[PDB]
């Protein structure tokens, strides 16, 4: 990446994409993908395989859906990040496991973990969406509760 706003497209083998400052759109493609989406908002897909996700500072965006794998958010900060899941809401299960979130797509073997998401707010996402539903985190936290 660059200072500029870039889009950064990965091939199918394991890529390291870095944004660096800037509002940056980051694709891994298959293959088990690095992303950094650094200072800016930037909006990071890990697309097939097993990607470690890291919007950085900023209000960044995720994408997830059926065949994406089991990738692994890392936040630093940011008051309205979000992860958009192309799936139903009825499809979405979630549960707290230690200080993480998961997000499993059921049926499917296609997880989301938000990595210490019960550590404090800077690990958090905001906004969760699934089809046609926005999720907070006070209804994120009832999806939990009520799926224990
Ligand atoms: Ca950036
Ligand atoms: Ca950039
Ligand atoms: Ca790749
Ligand atoms: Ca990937
Ligand atoms: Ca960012
Ligand atoms: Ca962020
Ligand atoms: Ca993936
Ligand atoms: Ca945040």
């Amino acid at each position: 990446g660059s200072a500029r706003d870039d889009v950064l497209i990965g091939d199918a083998g394991a890529n390291v994409l870095n944004g660096l400052a800037g509002n940056d759109v980051l694709s891994g493609g298959a293959g088990d993908d690095v992303l950094l989406g650094d200072e800016g908002s930037d909006l990071l897909s890990g697309d097939a395989g097993n990607d470690d996700l890291f919007g950085g500072q900023g209000d960044d965006t995720y994408l997830f859906g059926v065949g994406y794998g089991h990738d692994t958010i890392y936040e630093s900060g940011g008051g309205h990040d979000t992860i958009r899941i192309n799936a139903g809401a009825d499809q979405l299960w979630f549960a707290r496991q230690g200080n993480d979130l998961e997000i499993r797509i059921l049926g499917t073997d296609d997880a989301l973990t938000v990595h210490d998401w019960y550590r404090d707010a800077d690990h958090r996402v905001e906004i969760i969406h699934a089809a046609n539903q926005a999720v907070d985190q006070a209804g994120i936290e009832k999806l939990v509760e009520a799926m224990a």
